[PDB]
């Protein structure tokens, strides 16, 4: 916890997301609720399921910087055009811990005390825990691949022709 926070919670919109492989560069967003206040960087990283990092999207790897009254970055993807008949592939994208940027003036303390023993935690650095960027619950977005959907009109059209 807690509910709020002033730095502040990190997310995607939701869980699951759904295109079409005709549709070249996803812009993921990841969203920053509660507060906007500091400079947050928060990690991401693409991985395998069903869809595949040679084939079906390219593998995108890196950070987010959050500037003061930034609430909103995308992740660009991108996804790659097969012109498939027939598809239904998916793969992750995760967010890992967002941390404050190590200039401003919480960053240490904060890293310090976030790894120091839970029963030596005084009053005063639980309220900077409480305090932290955090994360929301959707911490990992699916991202489910279709067939391009009028290619396929035009295959089935092509097909029940005689």
């Amino acid at each position: 916890m807690g509910r709020g926070s002033e730095f502040g919670i990190f997310a995607f919109t939701d869980s699951v997301f759904e295109i079409t492989e005709s549709v070249g560069r996803f812009e993921l967003k990841v969203m920053r609720y509660s507060g906007a206040r500091g400079t947050v960087i928060v990690p991401y990283w693409t991985e395998n399921d069903t869809a595949t990092e040679s084939k079906d999207y390219e593998g995108a790897r890196g950070e987010l910087v959050f500037e003061n009254n930034e609430s909103e970055k995308f992740i660009d993807l991108f996804i790659l055009e097969e012109s498939s008949y027939e598809k239904d592939v998916s793969f992750k994208v995760h967010i890992g811990e967002p941390r404050l940027a190590p200039d401003d003036g919480l960053a240490a303390k904060i890293k310090e005390v976030e790894k120091k023993p839970v029963q030596d935690l005084t009053e005063l650095d639980r309220i900077l825990l409480l305090s932290k960027p955090r994360n929301g619950e959707l911490t990992t977005a699916y991202v489910r691949i279709r067939e391009s959907q009028e290619f396929k009109a035009t295959v089935d059209k092509l097909v029940a022709k005689a």
